[PDB]
Formats: structure tokens, C-alpha cells, sequence
């Protein structure tokens, strides 16, 4: 299909076209894709991810289009401990994408210890930060191999929800997104990519998450998106 | 997901989410359902039939609610044949829905010699033998109302199916280019026939009697009502 379009304003125990990867699964109809015990708290050592069942098409060279798209969902990240780790991100891969072995902790369940486009929210601290302040946590725009290659100071607020537009403009190649809390406190970063360039004509889009020695909850709400085919 | 669509303005030959059942391949950036020869003619004893991957939440007995849906489509016939067989029909049906053993010619690939819910557009001879029909069919009974309907050889027919929850009222209106139109409806309790998560697609037979059973283009949208 040229343009694909679903709506999840909850996630209801009784999903098909979800396929879960890792320790994902839903609780409390909502996505949890890292573990959590029987008090729903979070654990250590966990990974996990959820990917649309059809795969999108993105490009077409034959045609020379390029879709324009939008993902919009909300999360919110829990955790008992004061520094919880380690981060949740909406991503599009080829469509065989799984979690690449030893992609736990700071690694999100996304990348090897590749063909990718991917918006994280980190909460966990890499002194050896070069794109944002490692003292505090971003959301960061992910191409390819370059993780960060674009990204902005976020605050983490315990059981908060996060309400995120992602949009993808084939006209001007601007992938935008704009994240905010209930109380309206916004944060936007924005970055130009050629999506031909980087990924196949055919994708699954998705998120991951993971937890290393610190720990929180990685709870997806809600996810609404929509791709079109555009000549261009 | 509460609401689901997708659009095929065309079929290219690239498809990652349909699933191929039977006879059933692209060619010419169409869906051609039945089997066609090296030069594009039907040929005899054939059947096909297409799903969409994902999975359509049709109803939810938990929230009380039940799906409004739309699917439009448009479908051309040809046979060197003046007597083409058998027919296509759009149809909803469980997940885990298989051509069932023997459901060839007239059965049209859905019918076994039942949950289900069909529009089918029958060519071979509740309704007048003596011409073609369109018909709805709930379950193992077909067509619980039918009206009749022209086959024109090579022409597209453009095909409306809507289904209001609210009214529970399944409509169909099929038109040809020059405006000629057919239309039935019929109440029917989607509850009542299908689980609550079915697949959508397309399905369509040849006996001894062959045409080709096209599939041009669909677009298809479902949303979860209170």
C-alpha cells in the first residue's frame, strides 16, 4: 500500500498486530517494553521492543517518491532508584530488524556492541558525551551508524507522561520532533535526512527500550501514525 | 489498533503485506486472482484469494463497541469466453482463514461443499439465473440478498462497501464508468458472525467456464465506535 494509517489510543491485552521482541509485553494496557515484577517495578538487566506488524513502505525509486509520515505516541519512564536508566526510542528499520546480541543498557535493545533512523530519549549518564551534557538526559536523532548526530537537553520526570509528534517532511527532508509534558513544557529538535539514503524502500517502524544496572520503566500509551507516498 | 487503514491506488509486483493464497499473483501492477496463461488469457480450474497482513479489530465486546468500515475496489472481468465463471468477492473472515478443500468454481474459494461475511459478484449461472447477481452472504448462507448486476467484458467496475455499526446496515454500491449503477444492502450483527479480530481481502474462482478476476486497486479504512 502506497499509505498506511493505524491508531492505538491504548494498548489492550489482546493485540496481533503488535510482534514483540525481547522482554515487551503489555500490563495495565499499556506497552511495557522492559520487564517489570508482579508489583509493576521495574528490574535490571532487561530489554525489549514492539514493531507494527505491516511494513511501511517509505520509498519508491521506480516512482521517485519519498512518504511523508507522522508517529505520535506517549510514554512515561518510572523508577524507585533516584537515577533510573536507561532510555526509550521510537525507531525504522529494515523490516527483519531484532535486538542485536549485547545491545543492552546504554545501547536501547537498537544498536551492536547499521540502517537505521531513530528518536531516543536517554536518562542515562555517558561521560564521554560528545553531541549533549552527559550531566543531564536528551532526546537525540539517530542516523545510521551516528547516534546523536542532532539532540537537545530533555528533564526526565518520574511516572510523567511524554507526549511526542514525530513528522518526516520528503519536500524540505526534515525530520521533526516535538516532545511535552502535561503541563505544556515543550522541547523540539530537528534534523535534515534524505531517508533514501539510509534505510530500504520497505521498513517496520517501532520502539526499544533497555535497562543495564539502573533501572526504570519503559511504559508506551499510546501510538498513532500515518505514511503517504508523495512524488518529490 | 481501534482504527486501521491502507490504500493500494495499484498492485506493483513489490508486496510485503498481502497474503497470497491459491492461484493468486501480480501482474501488470494488478492483482490478477484466477491464473492467466504466458499471454495474459485465463485459463480453467483456478482459484485465488489475497488477505491484508494486519489484523482488523472488527468489534470489542469489553468497550461494547463495534467497527464502521469502508472498502472500495475496482475489479475488471475478460474471457474469450462469452460465458466467464465464476466471480470475485470481497470477504471478512478469522484470522487463520485457508481456502477450504474443494471450494473451487461456483463456491468461489470461500464455500466449502459459517463465520464469514461476503459481497460477491457472480457471472455463471434468491436471485435470476438468467444474468449475473451481486450478493451478501453471512455465514454459510449466500446471498441473503442479492440484486442483479452486467458483466461487460474488460470494464472496470467500481465498488463502495460500507458497514455503520450504529445502523448495522452493510451497503454496496458498484458503478461502471458511464454511470450505470447497482446497489443492495442488509442488516447484519457483524457480532453475530465474525470474531472480534478478522483479515480482509479478496477471493475469486474458474471452473470449466474462465475470465480473469482483476483486482485494480483498494482502499480500505475501520474504526472502533462506542
Amino acid at each position: 500500500q502506497d499509505s498506511l494509517s493505524f491508531g492505538f489510543p491504548t494498548f489492550p491485552s489482546d493485540q496481533k498486530n503488535l510482534i514483540f521482541q525481547g522482554d515487551a509485553q503489555i500490563k495495565n494496557n499499556a506497552v511495557q517494553l522492559t520487564k517489570t515484577d508482579s508489583n509493576g517495578n521495574p528490574v535490571a538487566s532487561t530489554v525489549g521492543r514492539i514493531l507494527f506488524s505491516a511494513q511501511v513502505h517509505l520509498w519508491e525509486k521506480s516512482s521517485s517518491r519519498v512518504a511523508n509520515f507522522q508517529s505520535q505516541f506517549s510514554f512515561s519512564l518510572k523508577s524507585p532508584l533516584s537515577n533510573g536508566a536507561d532510555g526509550i526510542a521510537f525507531f525504522i528499520a529494515p523490516p527483519d530488524t531484532t535486538i542485536p546480541s549485547g545491545s543492552g543498557g546504554g545501547l536501547l535493545g537498537l544498536f551492536a556492541p547499521n540502517q537505521v533512523i531513530a528518536v531516543e530519549f536517554d536518562t542515562f549518564y555517558a561521560q564521554d558525551s560528545n553531541t549533549w551534557d552527559p550531566n543531564y538526559p536528551h532526546i537525540g536523532i539517530d542516523v545510521n551508524s551516528i547516534r546523536s548526530v542532532k539532540t537537545v537537553k530533555w528533564d526526565r520526570r518520574d511516572g510523567q507522561s511524554l507526549n511526542v509528534l514525530v513528522t518526516f517532511n520528503p519536500s524540505t527532508r526534515n525530520l521533526d520532533v516535538v516532545a511535552t509534558y502535561s503541563d505544556g513544557t515543550r522541547y523540539e529538535v530537528s534534523y535534515e535526512v534524505d531517508v533514501r539514503s539510509v534505510l530500504p524502500e520497505w521498513v517496520r517502524v517501532g520502539f526499544s527500550a533497555a535497562s543495564g544496572e539502573q533501572y526504570q520503566t519503559h511504559t508506551l500509551e499510546s501510538w498513532s501514525f500515518t505514511s503517504t507516498l508523495l512524488y518529490t
